[PDB]
């Protein structure tokens, strides 16, 4: 009944940095030529998220953030044939033209039509969905899910499994498979490895879960909350490591315990010097370490090329470095499947109007995700 | 007829940074248990000799260098079983101990018994068996090839076809190996592929060859020296091009030619602003960028992590990834075969004890490689 007209619902508005989100009035004009609108069932908390608050992360404000999350497509607008009403669907954060010279490429997922690299905070079109008392609110990452409802355009949405529960899979928007996918697609983690993760948060976890699909024999978790270590060690890591305990730097307790170095490293916090620490940690001729993490914007690191020179391999990704639209799919397929498990990343749930509360959680340390629910 | 007796002879011997090469009357203990004797036949000047004078690389002094050269074995110590006297040799300035963690992995060729990583300068019992002016004289790498006798571990030689040229395939020893290795095994340039080639040196038109031979559609060459370009293109090379010539930085003209970045990029200079720039211009979801030039000692690059976190790969290598006993032999075979070419890298040919005209053939910009006859 609302297809083709305009829906005032409540949304979570960033209007500055710093500040806590501001549930609002919104109206979400219905989808043009090519878009999707999406009424939402469950959203994540990703410290990406926190990253547009803290200033992290540039992107336009005022803004409607969230970027992990799933929901049922409410209408489609013009000429849109990969998903029809009552669909159930993923937002991607990354999108999959499929026309690109990075979509035809067979490693490639870090999409041209994406709105990470220069962020302009809107539709494909140039033009906002959103309106909060005529002010135009910009759009995060072509998603913005932190609203009762959402437009996308066709290239920024996949189509999931009918029975799915959406509570769990919408993980696979964002944390579960870029960690998990940095272990088995990036790194290419082998049999009998060790590995060394970085951040034990909801993405380290899924690195974890990743190490331990591809058969890792240890899988080392470094934190600097110990509270952290009972999931880590619950999802797969054989040891816990934190730098404050040690009096000597961690990338030296890392080198010993490993017997010269670890196979592959996982920078899975966003600090430029844990990600000079898990370069260097690896094995100098033969190691890899792989960048998760998001830094602070504009900052550079200083390093040794000597690190690299002796034969260690240093990569980063986006979303674990999977083709969006063709994986998410298969990702949900495989979670029906009972592949991998999203259970024991989720540590609190709570209704969508406490999202502050659940911000506060993230940020005090005690949760891993919390799922935000319509 | 020398065996088991010290050899006096010539040597190259450089006693200060940023001095001439003084040619002189060195004595040559005779080899002890696993240690191998070796008459110097020919040996090539590589931009890493040159290094040593300058302080770029650091290495104990006073020191013969020298580490890209085929000899013919004089005599072996107690326990030699892969050379005897009268073999064609190349010593290896890495070395195959063929027991370590590095040397056992199907990709490592950076073996722990190196003596890059931080330099002694001796052999691999920590002696030297070089006295000059009754004084001892450092190694060099474990090869020490700027005298008419050397004396390398076991572990540092490989025996050779017996009807090899030795005049050309020295070059074997070093940069046509380094760079047509970091090509066709670090980088794995894929048939159809565009590369960059920052440097084109002897080592960088290695990297052209070996582009080559994997069938890359594009090899774009990149040098501020034009008298390069000709070779460049000889070997492989489709284009070239001067950063000089352009008002942009060489990463964004490299990013337009290419239509969005590179596949594979090469550092072929020893620069940390190229090592750099090469990275970007390589195509940020897929792209590869292999270092192979060295930069001086102990500085750091500033770069920033996004160009990482986008999905490029950046690695780096010692002698093109080849462990080297196992590849050394092969290479010969494949030269005698010829599947490569050497001829194209040798633009100068100088008896011995004319090593400092052919170190200023190499600074002024005018020879590939200068091969030194003995
Ligand atoms: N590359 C990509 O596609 C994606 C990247 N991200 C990034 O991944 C990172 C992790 O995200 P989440 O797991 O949600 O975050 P999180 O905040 O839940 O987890 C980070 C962990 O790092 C630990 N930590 C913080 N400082 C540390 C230090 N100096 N040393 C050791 N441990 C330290 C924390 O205690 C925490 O447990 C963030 O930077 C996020 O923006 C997240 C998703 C997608
Ligand atoms: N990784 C390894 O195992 C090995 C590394 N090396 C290193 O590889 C490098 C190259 O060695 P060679 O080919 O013998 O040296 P080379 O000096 O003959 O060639 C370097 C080339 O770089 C060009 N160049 C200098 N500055 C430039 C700039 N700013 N932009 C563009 N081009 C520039 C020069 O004009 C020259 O043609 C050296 O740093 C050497 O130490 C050499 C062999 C082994
Ligand atoms: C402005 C670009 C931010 C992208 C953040 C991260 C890679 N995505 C999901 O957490
Ligand atoms: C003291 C370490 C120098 C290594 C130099 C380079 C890798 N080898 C030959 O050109
Ligand atoms: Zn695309
Ligand atoms: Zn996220
Ligand atoms: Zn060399
Ligand atoms: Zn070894």
């Amino acid at each position: 009944s609302t297809a083709g007209k305009v829906i005032k619902c409540k949304a979570a508005v960033l209007w500055e940095e710093k500040k806590p989100f501001s549930i609002e009035e919104v109206e979400v004009a219905p989808p043009k030529a090519h878009e999707v609108r999406i009424k939402m069932v469950a959203t994540g908390i990703c410290r990406s998220d926190d990253h547009v608050v803290s200033g992290t992360l540039v992107t336009p404000l005022p803004v409607i953030a969230g970027h992990e999350a799933a929901g049922i497509v409410e209408s489609i607008g013009e000429g849109v044939t990969t998903v029809r009403p009552g669909d159930k669907v993923i937002p991607l954060f990354t999108p999959q033209c499929g026309k690109c010279r990075v979509c035809k490429h067979p490693e490639g997922n870090f999409c041209l039509k994406n709105d990470l690299s220069m962020p302009r905070g809107t539709m494909q079109d140039g033009t906002s969905r959103f309106t909060c008392r005529g002010k135009p609110i910009h759009h995060f990452l072509g998603t913005s899910t932190f609203s009762q409802y959402t437009v996308v355009d066709e290239i920024s949405v996949a189509k999931i499994d009918a029975a799915s529960p959406l509570e769990k899979v919408c993980l696979i928007g964002c944390g579960f498979s870029t960690g998990y996918g940095s272990a088995v697609k990036v790194a290419k983690v082998t049999q009998g490895s060790t590995c060394a993760v970085f951040g034990l948060g909801g993405v380290g976890l899924s690195v974890i879960m990743g190490c331990k699909a591809a058969g890792a024999a240890r899988i080392i978790g470094v934190d600097i909350n110990k509270d952290k270590f009972a999931k880590a060690k619950e999802v797969g890591a054989t040891e816990c490591v934190n730098p404050q305990d040690y009096k000597k730097p961690i990338q030296e307790v890392l080198t010993e315990m490993s017997n010269g170095g670890v196979d592959f490293s996982f920078e899975v916090i966003g600090r430029l010097d844990t990600m000079v620490t898990a370069l260097s940690c690896c094995q100098e001729a033969y190691g890899v370490s792989v960048i998760v993490g998001v830094p602070p914007d504009s900052q550079n690191l200083s390093m040794n090329p000597m690190l690299l020179l002796s034969g260690r391999t240093w990569k980063g990704a986006i979303f674990g470095g999977f083709k969006s639209k063709d994986s998410v799919p298969k990702l949900v397929a495989d979670f029906m499947a009972k592949k991998f498990a999203l259970d024991p990343l989720i540590t609190h749930v709570l209704p969508f109007e406490k999202i502050n509360e659940g911000f506060d959680l993230l940020r005090s340390g005690e949760s891993i995700r919390t799922i935000l629910t319509f």
